[PDB]
């Protein structure tokens, strides 16, 4: 299953193209400004076969709990109500969110002890790097 090397608390240290990513999602300007300013913390944890990914920022906190490969209801930070599935592919945690006939993917993998999130919406690709705290 998911490597335990994912487990822990992670701090955003880099973001690239997040603004176009948020635009692609339909996020408005004032909200994009706060999203570009945010340096969130991501806490990954597990209890049994339930994985929890919690995101904490001054603007918005979010949290999802799921079992691999089982679709669940998610409320995103920009308040989309999505049906989502997290899968494991070559050590990459891959989240797909679907709503209103659209789809975005967030792929999280470990690289030299950092966590790299790649976010994809309509060909826009955003890259966010996190360091373990
Ligand atoms: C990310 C929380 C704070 C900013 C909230 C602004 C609303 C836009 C959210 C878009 C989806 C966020 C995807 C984040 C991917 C990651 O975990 O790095």
């Amino acid at each position: 299953g998911m490597s335990n090397k994912f487990l822990g608390t992670w701090k955003l240290v880099s973001s690239e193209n997040f603004d176009d990513y948020m635009k692609a999602l339909g996020v408005g300007l004032a909200t994009r400004k706060l999203g570009n300013s945010a340096k969130p913390t991501v806490i990954i944890s597990k209890k049994g076969d339930i994985i929890t990914i919690r995101t904490e920022s001054t603007f918005k906190n979010t949290e999802i709990s799921f079992k691999l490969g089982q679709e669940f209801e998610e409320t995103t930070a920009d308040n989309r109500k999505t049906k989502s599935i997290v899968t494991l592919q070559r050590g990459s945690l891959n989240q797909v969110q679907r709503w209103d006939g659209k789809e975005t993917t967030i792929k999280r993998k470990l690289v030299n002890g950092k966590m790299v999130a790649e976010c994809k919406m309509k060909g826009v690709v955003c890259t966010r790097i996190y360091e373990k705290v």
